[PDB]
């Protein structure tokens, strides 16, 4: 039976995410341990880097955060959920925390490298994604989020940046920096403008329904190749997403559209994801009736586009930045903050 099947997954997941998270895992590594190669990625309080692990010859994306950006940017619990929670979780689109650890300066986060690079240099590169393409990405980010909101986890990042396209051409969800474990109401303002749903910006206590609003957006982003609320200022964003007046390009079939509708709806008695059926108004839903939600997670579905790679440490799918020097101080900085880190 499908339905006991999915409950007795859900259950065992739970059980699993719950002892790692009561008996967790803490001071990994060294930094001395690794080589650096190429910054991966950059951010205001911190950048993430391809390095090598020295005695297995590995390479890792290793998560680099300043401490002292950290505080000032007040995401110190929003950095200690990051740890936590990926460090107990467990999912096939989800990437895997190998090592965390500390020094003076920084806070290391070293995850399994995802060397396909972000979904956004494919969707920019090529315009758009045909609707069977956005499909098999939207229908293993539904799988996601089912997995993750089952462990009253809200992810609050979805963006075409934070997808990541293995060698088999399958997503990882990276940056779980305002990821949250919430049973019932959450009040922090955070998220990227273009992915807010109305009820954030409006300074409401939200729930999980907030994932499946970017869901939304993000599929409409896939389809179209740029987001349906947008404006040069993120006030002006803010006043589009609010009213929710929606236009479709004419390609968009009616299915998509009776879809994209039903997440990007205003009223949280009527969003997708919310009702009383659950994750199952999309599963269920007519634009994913030729999609098999087993073989998707099973990865027996064939990718639509399989990444290029030169053997392990090839960076070619991944845009350069400026290389910065790694710097620690002689001084332990923000000692108490990072304590339980
Ligand atoms: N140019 C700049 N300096 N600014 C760009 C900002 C980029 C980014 N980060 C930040 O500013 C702040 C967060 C505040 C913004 N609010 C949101 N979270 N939406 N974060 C920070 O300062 C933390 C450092 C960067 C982490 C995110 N990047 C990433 O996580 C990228 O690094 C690669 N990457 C990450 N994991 C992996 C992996 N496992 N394998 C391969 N590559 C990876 C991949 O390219 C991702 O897009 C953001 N806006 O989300
Ligand atoms: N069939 C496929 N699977 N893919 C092929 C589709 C190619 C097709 N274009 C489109 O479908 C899409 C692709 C959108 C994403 N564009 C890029 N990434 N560069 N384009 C269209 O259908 C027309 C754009 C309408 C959006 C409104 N914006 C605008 O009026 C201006 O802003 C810029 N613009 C819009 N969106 C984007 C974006 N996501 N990135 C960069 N620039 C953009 C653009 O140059 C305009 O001058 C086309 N023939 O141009």
């Amino acid at each position: 039976s499908e339905q006991e099947s999915v409950k007795e997954f859900l259950a065992k997941a739970k059980e699993d995410f719950l002892k790692k998270w009561e008996n967790p895992a803490q001071n990994t590594a060294h930094l001395d341990q690794f080589e650096r190669i190429k910054t991966l990625g950059t951010g205001s309080f911190g950048r993430v880097m391809l390095v090598k692990h020295m005695e297995t010859g590995n390479h890792y994306a290793m998560k680099i955060l300043d401490k002292q950006k950290v505080v000032k940017l007040k995401q110190i619990e929003h950095t200690l959920n990051e740890k936590r929670i990926l460090q107990a979780v467990n999912f096939p689109f989800l990437v895997k925390l190998e090592f965390s650890f500390k020094d003076n300066s920084n806070l290391y986060m070293v995850m399994e490298y995802v060397p396909g690079g972000e979904m956004f240099s494919h969707l920019r590169r090529i315009g758009r994604f045909s609707e069977p393409h956005a499909r098999f990405y939207a229908a293993q980010i539904v799988l996601t989020f089912e997995y993750l909101h089952s462990l009253d986890l809200i992810y609050r990042d979805l963006k075409p940046e934070n997808l990541l396209i293995d060698q088999q051409g399958y997503i990882q969800v990276t940056d779980f920096g305002f990821a949250k474990r919430v049973k019932g109401r959450t009040w922090t303002l955070c998220g990227t403008p273009e992915y807010l749903a109305p009820e954030i910006i409006l300074s409401k206590g939200y729930n999980k329904a907030v994932d499946w609003w970017a869901l939304g957006v993000l599929i409409y982003e896939m389809a179209a190749g740029y987001p349906p609320f947008f404006a040069d200022q993120p006030i002006q964003i803010y006043e589009k997403i609010v009213s929710g007046k929606v236009r479709f390009p004419s390609h968009f079939s009616s299915d998509l559209k009776d879809l994209l509708r039903n997440l990007l709806q205003v009223d949280l008695t009527k969003r997708f994801g919310n009702l009383k059926n659950g994750v199952n108004d999309i599963k269920n839903h007519k634009w994913f009736a030729t999609t098999d939600w087993i073989a998707i997670y099973q990865r027996k579905v064939e990718a639509p586009f399989i990444p290029k790679f030169k053997g392990p440490g090839d960076t070619s799918n991944f845009d350069d930045y400026e290389e910065e020097e790694i710097r620690v101080s002689i001084n332990e900085k923000c000692g108490k903050e990072f304590s339980e880190f």
